[PDB]
């Protein structure tokens, strides 16, 4: 049904979302929110219309979505990175780019004023950015050529040309890593599989949008791709995907995330084993692991993905892919734990308050809508609303808090050709109804209006479950925001 779950399932935190797809994520920490930034994946079919495996064609976009909570999140949309090849219709940032794999994020404080850079590769060939003024853009490409190619000093060995990670240093300095591939093309011998050398860390210069000096090779076993970097009690840990080729020892596991130590940014690093394992490890089959490591709100964790919606819908991964999150242990001596993977996932870490203007957009759990861009007045930027509802979908959030007192009202922002309801539901779907919001005919889907109705019996911590209804298809109505006002 749908109606159900797809693979998020109530009371669970992996996959993040399983609204659509994801791959390659990185967070950015910042102001008491986690920004997930991930590679835009999407369906590809053959002629017939069924699903065929994972090619990249449509990587050329960068999704993003938040969450002050870990359970709840806000989607934020897409953002048209790529440019070339007539790429997202004309409006892709980066003209220069027909692909924006693998996103990295920073955030550096220059001339008072907090600035965003984003990182991406234009598939195995270069590394660009874009800037921007807020975690969400809008974004400008202020070199439009890439920021590092295999002319770039230092560059010249690297096979991938691709996931950048980029960190901002404690003293401001940022720092660029990169790389991956074997060389040895089609059949590598058994070291260069063992010490590909095709990792590489270059300094970046004070505005983030060049680079200083020469890179250098960090000689890390059994290279493969996901270039990582975070810093824990003044060491650098640089974690990368181990390959999956040529006989490895035991504690460079194929396919899974190893990790090195440093007291510097740029090395030398020593190898120290391994965190992740595969997902198919935990999920099933396998694939690709790719992954970020960041401290939200006083504690580590790992983001990383998994063929975990793709294979619910489809009866196989294909190499479809979806952002989970776990949390991530160093231990006394420093070395890292096994990271549990799993389904469960991080319980929330604080409540939601519905007294505030919510996004519709900003969900734990849905059963079976879509988000889209929102052509509603005002809002946030790259506004979303939710669309494709018909009747009985819904979308739930987590552990609202409507306080000893509890509300009064519930308000809705929506659009809607023929109307149909929001009921207001605690605890489950079916849970205990508090209210009921009639959506009229609004004059058409792009024609908005704010609509308020009663609620009564909404007090203390709930899950809070809109259940949409109405008759006739295709969309019941677009949905924008909530609120909810305090008695
Ligand atoms: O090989 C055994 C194996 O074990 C199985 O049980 C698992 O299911 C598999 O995951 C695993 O196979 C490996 O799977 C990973 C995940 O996709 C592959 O890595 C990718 O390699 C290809 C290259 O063929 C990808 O696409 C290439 O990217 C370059 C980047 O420059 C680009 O030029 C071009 O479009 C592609 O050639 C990705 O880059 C990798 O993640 C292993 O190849 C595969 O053996
Ligand atoms: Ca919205
Ligand atoms: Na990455
Ligand atoms: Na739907």
């Amino acid at each position: 049904a749908t109606s159900t779950t797809i693979a998020k399932h109530i009371g669970n935190s992996n996959p993040l979302i399983d609204h659509h797809l994801g791959a390659d994520p990185v967070a950015l920490t910042y102001n008491g929110r986690v920004y997930i930034y991930m590679s835009s994946d999407d369906y590809e079919y053959n002629s017939n219309g069924t699903i065929k495996d994972n090619s990249f064609a449509n990587l050329n976009r960068v999704f993003v979505i938040s969450s002050a909570d870990m359970v709840n999140w806000t989607d934020h949309g897409a953002i048209p990175v790529a440019g070339a090849n007539g790429a997202n219709g004309g409006r892709g940032i980066a003209k220069w780019a027909g692909a924006s794999w693998a996103p990295s994020i920073a955030v550096k404080k220059i001339n008072g004023k907090d600035k965003f850079f984003l990182y991406f590769a234009n598939s195995g060939g270069g590394i660009g950015v874009l800037t921007a003024d807020s975690p969400i853009g809008p974004w400008t490409d202020p070199i439009g050529k890439p920021l590092v190619t295999p002319s770039t000093p230092g560059m010249s060995g690297v096979v991938w040309l691709f996931d950048p990670a980029v960190f901002v240093d404690d003293d401001g300095t940022g720092y660029l890593y990169a790389g991956g591939g074997v060389p040895g093309v089609s059949n590598p011998t058994q070291g260069q599989w063992a010490n590909p050398k095709t990792a590489r860390v270059i300094k970046l210069g004070p505005d983030m949008t060049s680079v200083v000096g020469s890179a250098s090779t960090i000689d890390a076993p059994f290279m493969f791709e996901d270039s990582g970097l975070h810093k824990y009690n003044g060491t650098y840990y640089y974690s990368y995907c181990i390959n999956f080729g040529g006989t490895h020892p035991a504690d460079k596991p194929p396919g899974e995330i190893g990790y090195m130590t440093s007291s510097s940014p740029m090395g030398p690093f020593t190898y120290r084993g391994h965190f992740l394992k595969n997902p198919g490890a935990f999920f099933g089959g396998g694939g690709n692991n790719h992954h970020a490591v960041f401290n939200f709100k006083n504690e580590w964790y790992v983001v990383y993905h998994a063929q975990t919606v793709s294979s619910a819908l489809f009866g196989a991964g294909k190499g479809y892919r979806s952002p989970h999150i776990n949390k991530l242990v160093h231990n006394a001596d420093g070395s890292i734990q096994e990271v549990a993977a799993n389904y469960a996932g991080v319980t929330q870490i604080s409540n939601l308050n519905p007294y505030n203007r919510v996004e519709a957009e900003t969900f734990a759990w849905n059963g079976r809508i879509l988000t889209e861009k929102s052509t509603a007045p005002g809002g946030p930027v790259n506004n979303q609303h939710v669309t494709s509802i018909q009747n009985g979908d819904w979308i739930a959030v987590g552990n609202a808090d409507f306080g000893a007192g509890g509300a009064r009202s519930f308000k809705a922002n929506v659009a809607s050709t023929l109307g149909g309801k929001i009921e207001v539901r605690l605890d489950s779907a079916d849970g205990k109804l508090v209210g009921t919001l009639n959506v009229p005919s609004t004059g058409g889907a792009q024609t908005w209006r704010e609509i308020e109705t009663a609620v009564s019996g909404a007090t203390g911590v709930h899950k809070v479950f809109f259940v949409f209804t109405g008759t006739g298809t295709g969309n019941l109505f677009n949905f924008d925001y909530w609120q909810f006002t305090q008695r």
